[PDB]
């Protein structure tokens, strides 16, 4: 169907009453298709929390991860919630928020496996291409092999496959593919290999926008909402402290 391409600022977002937030629905509970294929999760919840509190119709877009960015800044959409940690690189080329979660990346082994990164050395470790943990992966000494996979659940598949050793990946998202998947027997979680505080991100300079997103999340964090979907989701509230 295809789409107008434009990095809006807020008066014009606000003009034409609707709000495109750009996601990638591959990585549950955060944001992802359900088993009738549609969009949910935290950050979708806490997207559409946004766009009420603004006053505008949220219309979402789910593409692949490794462009989010990339299609942030040429103006398929208006913002991006997706899980993007905040690191120096990435905030060269967009600006983000104040952090909606705080979390870490996780070691994921079967049984048997690595449980520190000191184990990894001499193993296969399988990460998401363009993620925080194959940056971590990159720079842990004497890993054999980063294998990075488009799509973080096919890094897990192959993890169960046996045809990797490790997993690295978010320590909410391992907790939850192992509960609902019952593999508390057959995969291990082990430590944490680094913390993030993860945020939304606008098209590099685009304040107006980036002001209205600061101010709706301070104000679902302040009146109840926030706590609301992130006990929803976790069972706890993940706000960064
Ligand atoms: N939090 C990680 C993963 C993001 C989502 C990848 N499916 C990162 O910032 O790279």
């Amino acid at each position: 169907g295809g789409s107008e391409f434009q990095v809006r600022s807020f008066e014009e977002i606000k003009r034409s009453g609707e709000i495109r937030i750009g996601t990638e629905g591959a990585f549950p509970p955060f944001n992802y298709f359900d088993e009738r294929n549609q969009l949910t999760g935290f950050e979708v919840d806490l997207g559409n929390a946004i766009a009420e509190r603004l006053g505008l119709k949220p219309r979402w877009i789910a593409q692949s991860f490794d462009t989010l960015l990339i299609q942030l800044n040429q103006g398929r959409f208006d913002f991006v919630i997706a899980s993007h940690g905040i690191t120096e690189e990435r905030a060269r080329a967009v600006d983000f928020t104040n952090p909606h979660y705080c979390t870490g990346g996780v070691i994921v082994s079967r049984k048997g496996g690595p449980r520190t990164a000191k184990d990894l050395q001499g193993k296969v470790v399988g990460v998401q291409v363009g993620t925080t943990y194959m940056e971590a992966a990159q720079k842990i000494p004497g890993i054999k092999e980063v294998r990075t996979y488009q799509r973080d659940p096919d890094a897990l598949q192959d993890l169960l496959a046996g045809r990797i050793d490790t997993w690295i990946t978010d320590r909410f998202v391992a907790k939850e593919a192992i509960k609902e998947r019952k593999l508390e027997n057959t995969l291990q979680v082990g430590e944490l290999v680094f913390q993030e505080r993860v945020a939304m991100a606008v098209a590099k300079g685009n304040k107006s926008l980036l002001d209205a997103l600061n101010r709706a999340l301070a104000e679902l964090m302040q009146d109840g909402t926030y706590a609301r979907i992130s006990q929803k989701w976790f069972g706890e509230d993940v706000r960064c402290k």
